[PDB]
């Protein structure tokens, strides 16, 4: 299997899925470095975020439970279509990249937080992390190149 993932099984359904544990990103079928890549990412901060302020909010008070639950819906809602990735970036992120749908340009190893850059570099061009956690607060990662 290719770096991170394990097999896994869906409690609900009994259907075997595959889990990342760099990227906590799962998926259904069994999952198919360079120097840099590229990433756009959604950021939605908490109270215990290391600067708990954004162009969205003055005071951000939410708890990291509330955070995590912000996140797993817009997941849910970019998996099933219902809404855009950088759309929602755009509306949502608590990060100054939201202007930029997220963008947030091309980098190499050792300029990023390291739960950020390793997910980062784990992804595959075109997929999508689950969350990811860093100092910051939390992360949906899209990998563009
Ligand atoms: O929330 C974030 C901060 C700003 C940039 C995007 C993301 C990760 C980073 O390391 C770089 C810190
Ligand atoms: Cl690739």
């Amino acid at each position: 299997l290719p770096p991170g993932w394990e097999k896994a099984m869906s409690r609900s359904s009994g259907r075997v899925y595959y889990f990342n544990h760099i990227t906590n990103a799962s998926q259904w079928e069994r999952p198919s470095e360079p120097a840099r890549v590229r990433c756009s990412h959604l950021l939605v901060k908490h109270s215990q975020s290391r600067r708990p302020s954004s162009w969205r909010q003055e005071k951000i008070t939410r708890t990291k439970e509330e955070a995590l639950e912000l996140i797993n819906g817009y997941i849910q809602k970019i998996k099933s279509g219902e809404e855009d990735f950088e759309s929602l970036a755009s509306q949502f992120s608590d990060c100054s990249s939201a202007k930029a749908r997220g963008d947030l340009g091309a980098f190499s190893r050792g300029q990023m937080q390291k739960p950020f850059e390793d997910a980062s570099f784990a992804l595959r061009t075109g997929e999508m992390s689950g969350p990811v956690f860093t100092d910051s607060g939390i992360h949906i990662i899209l990998r563009t190149e």
